[PDB]
RNA sequence: UGGAAGACCGAAACAGUUCUGACGUGCAAAUCGAUUGUCAGAAUUGAGUAUAGGGGCGAAAGACCAAUCGAACCAUCUAGU
RNA sequence: UGGUAUGCGUAGAAGUGUUUGGCGUAAGCCUGCAUGGAGCUGCCAUUGGUACAGAUCUUGGUGGAUAGUAGCAAAUAAUCGAAUGAGAGCCUUGGAGGACUGAAGUGGAGAAGGGUUUCGUGUGAACAGUGGUUGAUCACGAGUUAGUCGGUCCUAAGUUCA
RNA sequence: UAGUCGAUAGAAUAAUGUAGGUAAGGGAAGUCGGCAAAUUAGAUCCGUAACUUCGGGAUAAGGAUUGGCUCUGAAGAUUGA
RNA sequence: GAACCCGCAGGUACGGACCAAUGGCACAAUACUUGUUCGAGCGAACAGUGGUAUGACGCUACGUCCGUUGGAUUAUGCCUG
RNA sequence: AAGUUUAUAAUUUACUUUAUAAACGACAAUGGAUGUGAUGCCAAUGUAAUUUGUAACAUAGUAAAUUGGGAGGAUCUUCGAUCACCUGAUGCCGCGCUAGUUACAUAUAAAAGCAUUAUUUAAUACAAUGACAAAGCCUAGAAUCAAUUGUAAACGACUUUUGUAACAGGCAAGGUGUUGUAAGUGGUUGAGCAGCUGCCAUACUGCGAUCCACUGAAGCUUAUCCUUUGCUUGAUGAUUCGA
RNA sequence: AACUCUAAGCGGUGGAUCACUCGGCUCAUGGGUCGAUGAAGAACGCAGCAAACUGUGCGUCAUCGUGUGAACUGCAGGACACAUGAACAUCGACAUUUUGAACGCAUAUCGCAGUCCAUGCUG
């Protein structure tokens, strides 16, 4: 049931990041975003874009951002097929006042 | 004003005070942390070089002389008793 | 080992595994079966480097500890992630990104030392107490050009010796 | 800037550790012993003993003060009017 | 001169709980502050938790709360004999 | 001398209680059996590693079945959604009959064996268990792993979890905290300072810690906060177990 | 169940045991054969492919002469020159590096002279 819808997901990091070592914060950070990307679009295949790199790290890793805006999209696996014929593609949308955003259901596929 | 001193505080440097700490089948046949002595001179040190075994060298502990010193190491006497 | 059974023997010797059967109080013996491949044994005398469980024995091998318990922990230490491959956190690498040593350097040169270790290419097992396509690994090639820099020469402390 | 990011890693981040800290109130009662730890520390100013070989003791003791901004003064060089 | 049982309240020592208050710790939370870096600024990063004031979810103290009631029968006092 | 009882006269829930008379006077007895609801080894009138079958007489005298209702019982015990007792009703298979005495007939028995125990039985009876193909009745779980909670923890384990809803999870929102007044913008707030000065009042243009207003604000909020007709999203893996 | 124990079969692990051996060991026998005419030993470079062993020295895995008479051999260049010779032995003719007694002097230097003869260049 492959579905293929892309919404803008919201995550507030802070809580997970809490209490766990610095400098292991945010390569806890990246794998939580993956531990939410899989829970949302129920694919274990989690890329994470390039734009998503550097606005959790532009900060550096003391001051991982505490509410992170996510766009979450539920894509198809093309050539050499992964068991899982979906992947899901994470990145962010560029906001630094992400606070009061509730999520959005269209991301139209060719961005 | 000047800038003396085997002067003092303390770096580089050298050493190893106390924890009788870590380690102590370790990283290491002597290391590591903290702490600390001394640091312009009887200072620190490289290379070349001299001194060789019952000998040397010793700011002298019987310390050290290639992880070895109350007499090195190696072979032989020696399958010593 | 001398003699002997006109001994046995590649048609399977010796060796050896062996809930084969049996003998002897035992030391030990024979035989079967399987394996084997090139030589061997009984008896009478004859000689010994002659029989092993040990010697904090020797030498080689192997267990329990323990397919994992010590550990592989100091210098924070990664990480997104593109490329490739059999596999890729490192090691292959860009881009990116967190930092490190913090010019009294984990830098840039040389001596003392090293000895091909430098470098390209190939790149697998072993090695890098981890992986490892990569390396100071492993395989295959190349590279160190001087009248002026050192050695050379010179003497020192000191030495070789007519 | 140049060079690293290799010190096998991840998840958990238990006890006990190690290495680094903090702890009311009391404040060495602790212990062999103030060991370990803490206080103190730079600078400028004020003040400064016993004792003394008159050089020191001395940073004695005991006190004050230190940011930022905004002003002001002092401290030099050279020709010219 | 019975601080003597009935009766009453408190504490001690011991033990077990519990974190509300009060106190302790630091979220490397928030602010402030120094040194440096991001052109400055905001907001941060680095000083291996930078320091300092405050400091919650949470833990935990020195904090507070809770710790039963009979029989058998010893010692012993006794009946009847 | 502690004591088992009977009976008469009383007495009682209780071989209890009272008086009279006796009695097994820890005898020998008694302790196996009165098999004490008089078992067996009987039924079998030939009782048997065959079963007996079939006739009469008279005495004693036997019983086979079913259903309903009312009350009762259970201390480690072979079925507490079980087994009784009593009472009433229904009918009729007559299925059994036994003991005594007596009739009639017969298979086993003649198991060779003269040494019959030896290697030492099983038709049968009763009790349990089985299950090949098949047959006759009844009924349609969960556990554990993954994922999940934090009340839990080194790891297992413990405690929670998963119905398009009592949902569960991630937010944003709100409550609750914590710190202490953000950015930005405006103000001569502001000891002051530079620099240009008019045909006349004079000043302005920038700089300036900090203050004020917007601003009891901004940030942070529990992961081990509280809450949600708000948002979106999840709802789609593994193994094994029986009387 | 799993594991453990005990035994057995099979597979590993490991190289004992046996049988072999161009070697070792000991006794006996014959001979006397290093060197300034430059030794023994060392270093150095050498095979078509070699890195060693072994062989050799710049003529480098070997050359004359002589004997025999067709290999070497892993692959090959070669093999031809098998009738004048392979290849091995013999090895009596030569070569026999840099050294080392080591000899011009030295040697953490392959360093530095002198002399005679000789060559090229320049003249």
């Amino acid at each position: 049931i492959n579905e293929v819808v892309t919404r803008e997901c919201t995550i507030h990091l802070a809580k997970r990041v809490h209490n766990i070592g610095f400098k292991k914060r945010a390569p806890r950070a990246i794998k939580e975003i993956r531990k939410f990307a899989e829970r949302e679009m129920g694919t274990t295949d989690v890329r994470i874009d390039t734009r998503l790199n550097k606005h959790i790290w532009s900060k550096g890793i003391r001051s991982t951002p505490f509410r992170i805006r996510v766009r979450l999209a539920r894509r198809r696996n093309d050539d050499e097929d992964s068991p899982n014929k979906l992947y899901t593609y994470v990145t962010y949308v560029p906001v630094s006042t992400f606070k009061n955003l509730q999520t959005e259901n269209v991301e139209s596929s060719d961005d």
